[PDB]
């Protein structure tokens, strides 16, 4: 029909209600049971029984109309994910309160209402509610989108409220990104951890290689970085003592925007002194193993990676994970051998002519930005049946992990994807002041071609213990153990290009 | 001379590397914690050993002497408990190298790794005996005795190394927050995240931090509160909604105001007012005798310095009308339109007379101004709400069902300072738009804390938001009256500072 003229209708019908002296939005309907404690209530009740001396108070959403005749009129009613049927009978009606007729008839698609009624089960079986009056709470103004119209738009993400009210998925998604989080604090709660909260604007915004985003104080006169990464401060608690620290919360890295990167997004990171890259693998696969067991009761999952129309593949979370070398692969598939220093001009155009020949995008073609982009286009899809680990990374990759207790060139260094997508980066923490300055000059020195926080060093130079650390993309792992393709899916209010 | 100490650190540990021994060992396994070795061996007779007993120990040290050529102790810390090393020269594997030798470089604040056997000392003292002490990590610094300045705002690691009563503030405080999420989560609250950078930053009184995307060549403002999308959760059925987050102020900072913090607000759907004021008395009251077992809490309002006052957290609490308090202490007749100009000039005439600083004078910040120097610190032994708000402080509060002019509207205060703040939510469509169209008239007279329209919300208010509840927690206030500290800067591990 025209949805303008169905708005415009119904706000001289709130209107006209209040001419009338009615109040369309009362204050307070004083709710005596919910409607999944109703449906729990009188699911065992007799087909065709009432209880019409059991009197309740329930609200919810109307979110069918129909009738049957002047006398019956049929509802769906709907509230925290639940739906009972709601069955109008003349035959009931609290005719002191008011014509049955024009109580009924006012109703609309999405209008929240507080009935008065007794449970039963209809003719037919069918669960229901039987009003002796029903007050309408909040009106819904506008026509409800059916769901063949959020389907592929993104309605869903510019008014997620009617995604929620629409699709039943879009609850269970977000119901499971919170039990995805609990579960993880729980987990580090109970083996000792501290959770804390370290600030988000910074005066330099380091523990990650990555456009910040900038703001600035007015009272103070300073511009400050939002944080892209908490690593730094985390650091520096474990030198403060607090040995087993971690943080869940938002960082912001002012990048690009696609099906896997949200510029705002939620990580955790913890840190746990004594331990280090050996006891960051069995974490990272004791947690996916029974966090995906927690969830599904089973370590295997199916995920639509080539989208709702092409069939899924399964993920495979049971321990343990396979182990590749970056170097040693890259070498491998690529019948090539990547001397060292990997920043020496050698290496360099060896990557750059082998990238030209199998037809990547070169890169600022620094020697970290050409191992990525090998690695990205050579082994991160190396498993898609399981999560796997990328090990060893060198150190022009990895400028605040500690160096190979045995493989010279290469770090403790560990990253899990799950179908080609980072979702866990660890590594064994370097804790030589010294070996981690020269680490921030080389990055300044491929800066003139992160920034070095004087904080964080110096609090290396009182003593920071063997560490291991490890970060997780809380995003990106709710996208696989939610059967979702893109980020957008599972934050609530995703950024998107404004309408 | 510290610097000189530094310097010397410094070139032992690249002198320690020339030599061939590895000053920062990758991996060492504790056995114990120093927390498990005290609960494990604090039942041990006076001078016992348990050498057969051979033990994997990391800590910190913080404290070293030496009795002759063949005795030295430290103190070795961890996880806020403290433990004795008795280093005796009988015990010492000779194998690894000399005695002297190998404690004589060791110094306050290194980490280091013992392997040796559980025992007590002569006089009585829990300890660890080493056959063994490995350096793990040098510090290269002189520690500081017990950082009483900004030190411990900038350097936190020292002031949590130092100082005990760091630690316990810290803990307390994640205490409140597991405290708060559990209470939540048992009354059927789903905990979510909202966007921290939004086109508008709504939901309260307050000027915003803005930033920019470049991809996206955007501008972006920072969170100032979480109420509007959460709302909009509860048009989306979510009807038992909360988050526990950080959101940001680009305002003045001092003992109570930190430019980001952290908040809680949650949304009841078909609650109101009074359910509210009900939460309020019971999780407050509960969290205290957690923490406490007391409803009763000691607290400085007036610093250390000063003699302290119990605060009681026993419900109920009173209940004091802002307008009609206001008004009887004042004298003075308050007429509506409250932002009438002949209650604007009564208002500021009030506050002219007393002494009192003017506020840019808009009505609302005129009522605010005179709650604060006259209602505020009415209760100081206790916490209690002022409410009833008029419509004109409270753009998104319900009006009050039977007082022409007010809101139904509570905020409660803990020695003259907010940390709740709740209302029936506004629900009418139609009553929000006049609310956000009155506001921008106080945004023309240079108002940069009045709140800003999200046609976005307007529109989901359109689509039906039910009767509802909604209620705010200041979380590092909240602390602070819980860890008996005067500055939020003490409850926040790095609070907002210029560069050193
Ligand atoms: C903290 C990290 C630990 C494990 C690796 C992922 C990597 C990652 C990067 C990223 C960047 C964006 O600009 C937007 C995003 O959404 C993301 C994201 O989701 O994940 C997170
Ligand atoms: C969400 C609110 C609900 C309950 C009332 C407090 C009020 C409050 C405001 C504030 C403003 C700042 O600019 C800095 C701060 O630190 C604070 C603070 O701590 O509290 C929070
Ligand atoms: N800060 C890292 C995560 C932790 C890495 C181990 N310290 C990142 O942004 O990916
Ligand atoms: N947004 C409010 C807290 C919630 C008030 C009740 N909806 C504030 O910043 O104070």
């Amino acid at each position: 029909v025209d949805p303008r003229l169905y708005f415009e209708n119904r706000s001289k019908f709130i209107q006209d209600q209040k001419d009338k002296g009615i109040n369309p939005y009362p204050h307070k309907f004083e709710r005596t049971i919910s409607i999944p404690e109703f449906i729990e209530k009188y699911k065992d009740l007799g087909n065709g029984e009432h209880l019409e001396d059991t009197i309740l108070n329930i609200t919810g959403r109307i979110m069918r109309v129909s009738a049957s005749g002047q006398k019956l009129r049929f509802f769906d009613l709907v509230g925290d994910g639940e739906k009972i049927q709601v069955l109008a009978n003349y035959s009931f009606h609290n005719h002191e309160k008011g014509n049955f007729a024009e109580c009924y008839d006012k109703i609309r698609r999405g209008d929240i209402v507080g009935i008065v009624g007794f449970p039963g089960k209809s003719k037919k079986g069918e669960l229901s509610i039987f009003p002796k009056e029903t007050i309408l709470l909040s009106a819904c103004l506008h026509m409800l989108p059916m769901k063949y119209g959020l389907k592929d738009t993104e309605i869903r993400y510019r008014q997620r409220y009617l995604d929620l009210l629409i699709n039943e998925s879009s609850r269970h998604t977000f119901v499971t990104r919170t039990k995805i989080i609990n579960f993880l604090r729980n987990f580090l709660n109970e083996r000792g951890f501290f959770e804390v909260e370290t600030p988000m604007m910074n005066l330099i915004a380091g523990g990650a290689n990555a456009r910040p985003f900038i703001t600035h104080h007015n009272d103070l006169d300073l511009d400050l970085y939002l944080r892209i990464a908490t690593e730094l401060p985390l650091k520096m608690l474990i030198v403060g003592g607090i040995d087993k620290v971690y943080e869940i919360g938002k960082v912001f890295r002012n990048e690009g925007i696609d099906n896997t990167h949200n510029p705002e997004f939620t990580s955790c990171e913890f840190y746990w002194a004594y331990a280090d890259y050996n006891d960051l693998i069995k974490w990272s696969e004791d947690f996916f193993s029974q966090l995906v067991y927690h969830l599904f009761g089973t370590y295997k999952i199916s995920y639509n990676k080539d989208g709702p129309e092409n069939q899924p593949i399964e993920i495979d979370f049971t321990p343990p994970y396979p182990k590749v070398s970056i170097v040693e692969e890259i070498e491998k598939v690529t019948n090539t051998i990547l001397e060292q220093p990997f920043d020496s001009n050698e290496t360099i155009e060896k990557m750059i002519n082998i990238i030209k020949e199998h037809k990547i995008e070169l890169p600022p073609p620094t020697a970290a930005k050409l191992l990525d982009q090998l690695a990205s286009h050579f082994i991160e899809n190396k498993y898609n049946d399981k999560p796997f680990f990328i090990v060893e990374h060198p150190q022009i990759m990895s400028p605040l992990a500690k160096y190979h207790r045995t493989k010279p060139g290469l770090t403790e260094r560990l990253e899990m994807f799950i179908c080609g997508k980072e979702v866990l980066n660890a590594y064994t923490e370097l804790n030589d002041p010294f070996k981690q300055k020269e680490c921030f000059k080389l990055q300044q020195k491929d800066r003139e071609k992160a920034q070095l926080d004087s904080a964080f060093c110096t609090s290396l130079e009182y003593g920071l213990p063997p560490t291991g650390g490890l970060g997780l993309g809380i995003d990106r792992i709710t996208m696989f153990l939610t059967n979702k393709n893109s980020i957008k899916d599972v934050i609530l209010f995703p950024t998107m290009r404004p309408a």
